[PDB]
């Protein structure tokens, strides 16, 4: 049992190092195949457009002090540290939403009060460090055995389901700057439509080489083999295609040239803590608390709900998972970046997940009957340490990468957010609300519980997942995390009264 | 078998009209049942469109009037009559493929001269009706049972394939008018819009058809809506693009009014008599064998749709027609083509669509296996309600002048795709590239061996591989005279090549 309190100090910690450390070698032994080189291919794009997006977007909102080039060095370099000592390698870690909000929230209140943005990032940095191992020395991340499968659905249907709409909202603001008139440049002919058809054409490529690697045609190597290579042939054919046009404009991929502050007349690669150019009230060091408080609830909630989704029983993960070695390094690492200006990191849920199941490897069934299982997952630490290296080394090259529309990767992320729904339980009871009753499936969850009792599960499901994003969307999304943190209770104690005690058993358990 | 020979010249006909008209008020009391309403609908949704689009290619391609109007207008006479003075009335007679492939080699053949014209035509078409009555006198109808699987599997997909290389002809047609450069021979947002639409109701109709027969939705809202795939998509289509505000798209081009030789003086009748010069004998009196080939057309067309729709498994107690339809359907046509106008057949999609929405279900609590015996709702409303509003809708042409007219080619592409399924052929061909061990359990892959079988499919590509390259180059108005000695291949090359058991499971009735 992992999540339990052994009741001494770094306990979970030794735990860890002791059960993970041992299979070593074997991480790197594994690496060799063919499948690894496709998922390197797929996650780079996957790890580098969204890197770029919010590098562009944190530098337009706090005035060029944090860019694209500290945001991709400190991906790179976070990466790579965890990939070579964390317990679990199938994580992704890069910037998100929350973090740009905090961030610009602080940015508008440092600028407030005046006081120093850089410098003021510092203690916040340190406070997150001596919490981390506060809480490493209590052993306290033994309370994640109370996050329930009602609260780790929630989270990743409301995360995916944001991912696919901030894709077809690129779309919409593509056709916006170019309209169908007819007579960074604007207003110019075929643009829009262009990126639709190619958006277009790399996702239903995208399906199409998915479904035929499940299919019966070709010999059974040659299929597995294609079929691996999905995206990577349709993000090559659409390149293509788009290269052989000449003459009509589309926007393309965007890197900065050099290893270099984005304003380096205004700031350095080291920020004194205690002044840049005026002396930092004493005051602000002891009250920068409440912050670090807030980032680490951030941090420690994503990281560990993306760690329990990931390490599901379903999923067959054999050398194991830790949940005490992942937060320990996660936040140290944040805080001692924080000191070089450079952003903090938490592990990414959906491409996290993605780089999860283009690993797994699927057993061969018979004609009829269900999916077949899963039968291993092939984890290693060599993918996520490629991926950032070629991540930080995205700079020397670009040349080569000035040639990629983002038109072609919308038909990627979207292939990504649909496909990483599937596997949860609360889509399958979305799917049966819809069915009638006579074609439920043979599974666990209806057998013994009525049709009309699933559907107000379902139903409470939904107006959780709603009010969650309609706090989101509002003005103050800083609270995000702890309207998360309030379902637990509900689970335990409304639920529980509403329902009886066997239907609570069959909805939701641990396998 | 009503494929007898009796020694009496008008013996079948006598025997089949003797056999269906004594039941004329059976047939057609018994209407108001609302089940056939449905049917009536599903029937006119299908067959309308087919038929303007169809209409617009001919009058885009022959440049002489034969657009839309012509022949919508002639859908419903060559209809309401055939519905009216015709046995087994679930044929619904409407315009191939086929007979597209040889009127635009005839057309091409007689514009290679200067002396065929339309009133070439009208003598093609004139010995239809002499051909037609020889043979019904003569009684040589029974040389359907001559024509097995190994046939009709080549045609059908033969003409699917044809179908489908039309519409990606116009896709590549319209991005070399208007080409893809910067800043109506030009319009910049034109080449791409027209790919879009095609692609989207393409498929919408194809997702409609997919969850037809699926397990959402109660079942009934389920097929009903399953059925209306191909309205739902023109109509989401039409209303996309009428949608965006200024952006040119070529839309449909019926005309207004009664038209006919526009540029010209005399009426819709056309004078074979010299009307811009002498005719020679030899261009009206040796104009049999293109009259032959049409005939060979039409015949093999409605005798195997007669054969599909009257088999023993679609029972039928009225009574079935294997001699009058052909009859009326070829006269009919010869003596209509001096009236301008396309030679006309009949399609068994149409039909069968017919029969099987016209057909009541197993109502029996059991599961479901086959529909049962019940009752079948035969009658000569429903035939008559669609061809009369079908040629009705040619006074609404405002409301067809808004289609755009890639729409109509996204149809053509999921048409000539859903036709593909049903003929053994395909699946041996599919069967051709996958492993042994995943061969399905039909009866003709037991019984033989998997290299036979592959043999038996090489060999019947080839021929389909020579029709194909005849169809083309400079014979095209040749090409029904292979698919009448392919017949004799099978008869005794087959034969000698392959065993008995092999050449009674590949090719079985």
């Amino acid at each position: 049992d992992p999540l339990r309190r052994t009741g001494r100090p770094f306990g979970g910690l030794i735990r860890d190092v002791r059960r993970r450390y041992p299979h070593y070698l074997s991480d790197f032994r594994d690496a060799l195949d063919p499948q690894c080189l496709a998922a390197v291919i797929f996650i780079y794009f996957a790890a580098l457009s969204p890197a770029i997006t919010f590098g562009g977007l944190l530098g337009e909102k706090t005035q060029d002090l944090i860019g694209v080039s500290e945001l991709i060095m400190s991906t790179a370099l976070q990466g790579v540290v965890f990939c070579l000592l964390g317990a679990q390698p199938l994580l992704v870690i890069g910037f998100s939403g929350p973090l740009l909000v905090f961030e610009e929230a602080f940015f508008s209140f440092c600028s407030s009060n005046h006081l120093e943005y850089l410098v003021g990032r510092v203690w916040i940095g340190f406070w997150l460090v001596f919490l981390a191992l506060l809480m490493v020395a209590l052993e306290g991340s033994f309370l994640v055995r109370f996050v329930s499968r009602f609260t780790q659905e929630i989270f990743a249907f409301l995360i995916s389901l944001i991912f696919i709409y901030e894709t077809f909202y690129k779309l919409v603001k593509i056709f916006q700057e170019h309209p169908l008139h007819g007579c960074k440049p604007r207003g110019q002919p075929n643009t829009a439509l262009l990126s639709l058809v190619l958006m277009a054409g790399t996702f239903f490529i995208a399906f199409f080489l998915r479904k035929f690697k499940n299919s019966r045609f070709f010999p059974g190597r040659i299929r597995r083999v294609i079929g691996d290579f999905g995206v990577p042939i349709a993000i090559l054919i659409m390149v293509l295609v788009d290269y052989s046009i000449e003459d009509t404009y589309t926007q393309k991929l965007s890197v900065p040239s050099g290893f270099s502050v984005t304003a380096p007349e205004k700031r350095g690669w080291v920020i004194n803590p205690l002044g840049e150019k005026s002396p930092f009230p004493v005051w602000m060091m002891v009250a920068s608390l409440l912050p670090a408080i807030l980032v680490f609830i951030l941090i420690f909630m994503e990281t560990q709900i993306t760690t329990l989704i990931i390490s599901k029983k379903e999923r067959m993960l054999q050398k194991g998972s830790g949940f005490h070695l992942d937060l320990l390094l996660i936040v140290a690492m944040g805080g001692i970046c924080a000191l070089f200006g450079l952003p903090w990191l938490a592990a990414a849920t959906v491409r996290s997940v993605t780089h999860a199941n283009a690993l797994t490897v699927m057993s061969k069934a018979v004609a009829p009957g269900d999916k077949p299982k899963i039968q291993e997952v092939k984890e290693q630490r060599v993918t996520g340490l490629l991926v950032a290296l070629l991540v930080g080394l995205s700079i020397v090259i670009g040349d080569l990468l000035r040639q990629i529309p983002l038109a072609v990767l919308f038909g990627i992320f979207l292939y990504m957010g649909v496909t990483s729904l599937n596997g949860i339980q609360f889509y399958e009871r979305l799917h049966l609300l819809l069915m009638p009753p006579k074609h439920h499936p043979d599974v666990t969850y209806v057998k013994k519980v009525r049709t009309l009792r699933m559907h107000l599960f379902t139903a409470l499901q939904l107006l959780c997942l709603a009010l969650l994003w309609a706090v989101m969307s509002t003005a103050a999304s800083l609270a995000f995390p702890f309207i998360l943190i309030l379902t637990v209770p509900l689970r335990m104690v409304v639920l529980t009264r509403i329902f009886t005690d066997r239907e609570m058993k069959c909805l939701d358990a641990n396998e």
